[PDB]
DNA sequence: AAAATGTGACTTTACCCATAACTTTGCCGTTACT
């Protein structure tokens, strides 16, 4: 998982602080959780590609992306 | 830091079909008058 990594900063030649701030997005928990608000239906939604539970606060606009996405 | 879900089960009008209980008419018979 880190050496096809390795190879795509590589490959693209990230610079260091380009690839620690990848770095540290691959390896960190969301900043804040998703909160319902007053307008907006929340919720997670699961992930194949990356295998996990992904937070969308609009069903109807960030939740179409991450189908995309997925 | 934020889009983007009202339903549907159980009531209430609203119009039509049927018939009672009278008014509303024409039509003809009768009669006063000319």
């Amino acid at each position: 998982m880190k050496e096809q990594f390795e190879q795509w900063v590589a490959r693209l030649q990230i610079s260091e602080a380009g690839q620690k701030i990848i770095e540290k997005v691959r390896s960190s928990e969301p900043s804040r959780r998703v909160g319902g608000g007053s307008k907006n239906v929340s919720g997670r939604y699961p992930s194949r590609k990356m295998g996990v539970t992904i937070q969308f606060e609009s069903h109807r606009v960030a939740l179409p992306i991450i189908y995309q996405l997925e």
